[PDB]
DNA sequence: TTAGT
DNA sequence: AGT
DNA sequence: TAG
DNA sequence: TAGT
């Protein structure tokens, strides 16, 4: 996710 | 940082 | 068996 | 990555 | 088992 | 020197 907690997805 | 981006500190 | 601060 |  |  |  994010980063962070990339995006997803990406 | 953060966790993300601990603290600080801790 | 992920991809991707 | 983020004294 | 970081998400 | 630290601690998702």
């Amino acid at each position: 996710t994010x980063p962070g907690v990339t995006x997803p997805g990406v």
